[PDB]
């Protein structure tokens, strides 16, 4: 009986504030978010939203990033009318990072919970200046992060596909998903416009203006250099990305905890083979 939210919301305010200096206390804003239920749940109650979205962080030893992340995103995607839920997945151990095949994980233990029809992947440093930019997705893949204020507010190569994207369930099944075997840092985003491109796709897009956003400046990772095999990989998508990615993977959930703000999810996905 409650009717479809309207196309565009109407609770947007546009331009917003971005600061990281100040201390982040998750239960005041827990407090603050408080139709936000267990595991990092939203829909709203006035109107039935039809994007039904799962967000995707991967993760690993970035808890003060996640509480910024928590801290500005919980009210814009609230105010986005979104029927959300957010999942940070952990990497166990303390073996080289695959950015990717966490993501992928994030994918398939998420539709375990909810029928999600839409996926959004976000770094867990990639903060929105404009909740105008729709965390949702589109009838073509859609780049969020278009102008991100550490390369100058604009794309740093008009192929870039990083930091924070959205793929409906068809769209991420139409191209197996993303790559597994890109351990360390790079490529695998590369790899992924390759993978949305033959099959048919193109980029949606936000305005710059719009698709603002802001990176909190970090230091290296350990156990995350760069790839150096990453050039001759994303060489050879169109081939590998037949038999790589969701119809190759495998891995083992450690662990499952529901936070009021999130769901972590620690994950075991072992080391190069
Ligand atoms: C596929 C891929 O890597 N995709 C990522 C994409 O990469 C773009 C380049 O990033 C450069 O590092 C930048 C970084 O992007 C940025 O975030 C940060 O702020 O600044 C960094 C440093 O300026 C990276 O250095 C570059 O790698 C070099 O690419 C060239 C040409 O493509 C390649 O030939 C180099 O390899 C070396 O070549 C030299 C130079 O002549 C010597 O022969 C070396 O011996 C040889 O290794 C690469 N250089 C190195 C040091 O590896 C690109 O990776 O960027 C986006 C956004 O950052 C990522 O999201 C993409 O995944
Ligand atoms: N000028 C100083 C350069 C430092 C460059 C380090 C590379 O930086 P970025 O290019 O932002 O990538 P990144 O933030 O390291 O990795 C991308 C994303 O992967 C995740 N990630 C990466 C490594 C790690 O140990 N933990 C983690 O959670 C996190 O979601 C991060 O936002
Ligand atoms: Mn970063």
């Amino acid at each position: 009986s409650l009717p479809a939210c309207p196309e565009e919301s109407p609770l947007l305010v546009g331009p917003m504030l971005i600061e990281f200096n100040m201390p982040v206390d998750l239960e005041l804003v827990a407090k603050q978010n408080p139709n936000v239920k267990m595991g990092g749940r939203y829909a709203p109650r006035d109107c039935v939203s039809p994007h039904k979205v799962a967000i995707i962080i991967p993760f690993r030893n970035r808890q003060e990033h996640l509480k910024y992340w928590l801290y500005y995103l919980h009210p814009v995607l609230q105010r986005q009318q979104l029927d959300y839920g957010i999942y940070v997945i952990n990497q166990a151990g303390d073996t080289i990072f695959n950015r990717a095949k966490l993501l992928n994980v994030g994918f398939q233990e998420a539709l375990k919970d909810y029928d999600y029809t839409c996926f959004v992947f976000s770094d867990v440093d990639l903060i929105p200046m404009n909740d105008h930019n729709a965390y949702r997705c589109f009838s073509q893949p859609r780049h969020i992060s278009v102008a991100m204020d550490k390369f100058g507010f604009s794309l740093p190569y008009v192929q870039y596909f990083g930091g924070v994207s959205a793929l409906s369930k068809q769209q991420f099944l139409t191209i197996n998903g993303f790559p597994n075997n890109y351990w360390g840092w790079g490529g695998e985003d590369d790899d992924i416009f390759n993978r949305l491109v033959f099959r048919g796709m193109s980029i949606s897009r936000p305005n710059a203006v719009v698709g603002t956003t802001r990176h909190i400046r970090h230091s290296r990772d350990k156990k995350n250099e760069p790839n150096p095999q990453r050039f001759d990989r994303i060489a050879h998508t169109k081939e590998t990305m037949l038999s790589d990615g969701l119809n190759s993977l495998t891995y083992q959930v450690l662990d499952v905890q529901r936070y009021p703000l999130y769901t972590q999810i620690t994950v075991d996905i072992g080391t190069p083979s």
